[PDB]
């Protein structure tokens, strides 16, 4: 009881704290559309150069990920070696979750260094079927209308996740893993939400979208 409710509002709080972008500024901001010419623009940076700007973005954004973590009721008291293991493997499917958010489903578009834009916005990248995915990810995620106590429990689970391989205190990330789940379910039944559930996005689909150009991050800045 009590304990559970006490975990629901932890978590909430560690997540609110951790926002890299004010829900409020993202929705202010829907009508502020990138122009053809700055559409043109970007269609014209080198891929180098857009991947060079897109890495830089997603590193920022694992920052306040690995904030969120810090913050997370139990994460600290995991073992050095667990607490690398989690964040690798998660803190991109975190970023990746964070941005359903900052995705107007009304005209599919996402914002981006200060307006919003459609998935032709990121042609210079040269992985238009990845850009699409996720495109098609957010879409499917936006569709749930989360509350920002739906993103942060769900967040918290992406992130605690007993199953990561090289985890060395497997017991330890479980009893975690477990009370966040009877915190999620609580909050769940309680706002009779539970038929989200079965329409969160497959583990092994997170995975795939956030991983599949890893290698290539390392030679930009
Ligand atoms: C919304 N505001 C922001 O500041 C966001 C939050 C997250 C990143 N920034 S953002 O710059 O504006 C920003 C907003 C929208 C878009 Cl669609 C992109 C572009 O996305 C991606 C492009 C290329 C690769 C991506 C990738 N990846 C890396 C290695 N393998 C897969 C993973 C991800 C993902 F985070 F997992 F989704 N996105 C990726 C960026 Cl960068």
């Amino acid at each position: 009881l009590t304990e559970i409710e006490h975990l629901v509002q932890s978590v909430c709080k560690s997540y609110r704290e951790t926002c890299q972008l004010r829900l409020e500024d993202l929705l202010r901001q829907r009508s502020n559309i990138f122009s053809r010419e700055e559409v043109t623009g970007y269609q014209r940076k080198s891929m180098w150069e857009m991947w060079e700007r897109c890495a830089h973005h997603l590193t920022e954004a694992i920052q306040y990920v690995v904030e969120f973590a810090k913050r997370l009721s139990g994460f600290m008291e995991l073992c050095q070696n667990d607490q690398i293991v989690l964040l690798k493997a998660g803190a991109m499917e975190v970023v990746l979750v964070r941005m359903c958010r900052a995705y107007n489903a009304d005209n599919r578009t996402v914002f981006f260094e200060g307006k919003y834009g459609g998935m032709e916005l990121f042609r210079a990248l040269g992985c238009s079927e990845l850009i699409s995915s996720i495109f098609d990810f957010s879409h499917s995620l936006s569709a749930l209308h989360f509350s920002e106590d739906e993103i942060a429990l769900y967040t918290a689970l992406v992130l605690i996740n007993a199953h990561r391989p090289g985890l060395q205190e497997k017991r330890k990330v479980e009893q975690l893993q477990y009370n966040l789940e009877l915190a999620f379910h609580h909050h769940l039944c309680k706002t009779h939400r539970q038929s989200i559930l079965a329409k969160l996005p497959p583990k092994g689909k997170l995975r795939s979208l956030c991983s599949q150009h890893v290698e290539r991050l390392q030679i930009f800045q």
